[PDB]
Order: structure tokens, then C-alpha cells, then sequence
């Protein structure tokens, strides 16, 4: 049974936008996007589908790059390291459930290894943007 996607839109909570958000979803997500591994990151985990054991139970926090892009489409974030997160979590998640050296692993490891590179050319400065 899987659960609803997470949510994209938060109808009480602070809805926001910056120049650094604003890199994420214009330069390193499109790189991502883009990327060779990038398709089993580009939706939620069907666990159900490929028979993934307890994977709900261990995974407390379900993340994919599909929900990370409407969240930023949607100024769900209110900065750009709470972006980060939902990446680090992401990738973590793959690192816990699976074995080290698994060729799901490896696509997300490589996958991190471009996000790593691309979020170090956001701006140093926030600024916001008139939304
Ligand atoms: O559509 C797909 N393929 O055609 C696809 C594949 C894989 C994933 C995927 C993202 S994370 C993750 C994961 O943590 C473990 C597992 N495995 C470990 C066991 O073998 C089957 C895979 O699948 C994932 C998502 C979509």
C-alpha cells in the first residue's frame, strides 16, 4: 500500500521565493533532470510494484526529484537548504535501504555527486523575488 504522494502545497504555511531557489530549479535540477540515472529519481518509490520489503517502515520520509521540482514550482520551500534536504534525503534513503555497491545505489551516488557540484554555484547572497 503506498502512501499519498508528499505534499507539494502547504495552504498555511509561509510561501516563499528566492534567487538561490530560484538556481535550484532552473540550473541544477534541469542538469539532474537531464542526467543518465535520473529516471528512478524522477518519481515516488513504487515499493509496492518492485516488491521493496518494509520499505515504508524503514523509509520514514519518502523523497523523489518529481516531488522536490512541484515543491519548488510551488515556493514550497522557504529557502534553499530546506531544498537540500529533500536531496539529502533522497539519497540517504537509497543508502539505507539498499546494499552498498547496488547499481541503484551507484545511479544515486553518481547523481549526488552532480548535485554536490551544481548547488555550489547558487549565489552566496539570498535575495528574494517578487512573488
Ligand atoms: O522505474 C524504474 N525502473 O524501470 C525504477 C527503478 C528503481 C527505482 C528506485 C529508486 S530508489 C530505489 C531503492 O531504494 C531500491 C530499489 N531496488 C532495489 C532492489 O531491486 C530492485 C530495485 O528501487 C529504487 C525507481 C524506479
Amino acid at each position: 500500500t503506498n502512501p499519498p504522494p508528499p505534499e507539494t502545497s502547504n495552504p498555511n504555511k509561509p510561501k516563499r521565493q528566492t534567487n538561490q531557489l530560484q538556481y535550484l530549479l532552473r540550473v541544477v535540477l534541469k542538469t539532474l533532470w537531464k542526467h543518465q540515472f535520473a529516471w528512478p529519481f524522477q518519481q515516488p518509490v513504487d515499493a509496492v510494484k518492485l516488491n521493496l520489503p518494509d520499505y515504508y517502515k524503514i523509509i520514514k520520509t519518502p523523497m523523489d526529484m518529481g516531488t522536490i521540482k512541484k515543491r519548488l514550482e510551488n515556493n514550497y520551500y522557504w529557502n534553499a537548504q530546506e531544498c537540500i534536504q529533500d536531496f539529502n534525503t533522497m539519497f540517504t534513503n537509497c543508502y539505507i535501504y539498499n546494499k552498498p555497491g547496488d547499481d541503484i545505489v551507484l545511479m544515486a551516488e553518481a547523481l549526488e555527486k552532480l548535485f554536490l557540484q551544481k548547488i555550489n554555484e547558487l549565489p552566496t547572497e539570498e535575495t528574494e523575488i517578487m512573488i
